[PDB]
């Protein structure tokens, strides 16, 4: 392996924030590598009782090689901090691309779910589900492709609530929210919820309140604008089924007639 630490990097521009602690931009010394520096203080992640989460993360992700799977390098701590060494996006998230174009057209969106799809198929034959599919976790690559990053809420299936509880629930399915034994199949929901807000603009299952929002994705109360095509209707209706098992595997979604005609390859 290789023990870094962090005189060994030039730290730049504050890439963003998370819960604890910000990623930043920096540069290998001797190589002039250029990755992210994701740091986590200790003090909150204790607190919060989700090291194992941490560990999780930095397990799963660092073993998995794909092009649509942000890469983890290794990772070091000092006293108040650990620091994650990962793979640097430079398009950003997929998140400021949404709030920056406010929707996609049926080609960008197609392609990114043709990349999600791709990426969770190469997941999910490891039994690795990663639960935590959401915009502010899909990074652009330099040539724009997609990179799932964030794997901290990941889990080898079969798992039940995994960790402590909640925030945002838009993208997770009513197993989940619920408590529920779940698989691969939570990451089909999440794809569902994906297209849709490409699409769309905002998540399906937006509302004002967790509590109405929990209640909408038990019940499976959304509509379309008029705007959006019978082919990605039919995509998402099939992806947003609250019976897992009725939700189509990922090749099912790799070769339905919308993505096929619509994404970039
Ligand atoms: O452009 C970004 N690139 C990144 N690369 C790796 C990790 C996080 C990022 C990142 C994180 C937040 C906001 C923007 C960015």
């Amino acid at each position: 392996k290789r023990q870094w630490a962090l005189e060994d990097f030039e730290i730049g521009r504050p890439l963003g924030k998370g819960k604890f602690g910000n990623v930043y931009l920096a540069r290998e010394k001797q190589s002039k590598f250029i990755l992210a520096l994701k740091v986590l203080f200790k003090a909150q992640l204790e607190k919060a009782g989700v090291e194992h989460q941490l560990r999780r993360e930095v397990e799963i992700q660092s073993h998995l090689r794909h092009p649509n799977i942000l890469r983890l390098y290794g990772y070091f701590h000092d006293a108040t901090r650990v620091y994650l060494i990962l793979e640097y996006a430079p398009l950003g998230t997929v998140y400021r691309e949404l709030q920056k174009l406010s929707k996609f057209d049926e080609q960008r969106t197609a392609t990114y779910i043709t990349e999600l799809a791709n990426a969770l198929s190469y997941c999910h034959s490891k039994r690795v589900i990663h639960r935590d599919i959401k915009p502010e976790n899909l990074l652009l690559g330099s040539a724009g492709e997609l990179k799932i990053a964030d794997f901290g809420w990941s889990v080898h299936a079969p798992s039940s609530r995994r960790t402590t509880l909640c925030g945002t629930l838009d993208y997770l399915p009513p197993e989940m929210i619920e408590g529920r034994m779940h698989d691969e199949k939570v990451d089909l929901w999440s794809l569902g919820v994906l297209c849709y807000e490409f699409l769309v603009g905002k998540p399906p299952f937006e509302a004002n309140t967790y509590q109405e929002t929990y209640k909408r994705i038990s019940r499976v109360e959304f509509t379309f604008p008029d705007f959006v095509t019978e082919g990605a209707r039919d995509l998402i209706s099939r992806l947003l089924k609250h019976n897992p098992s009725q939700r189509p595997m990922l090749r099912e979604v790799l070769e339905h007639p919308w993505i096929t005609a619509n994404s970039s390859k």
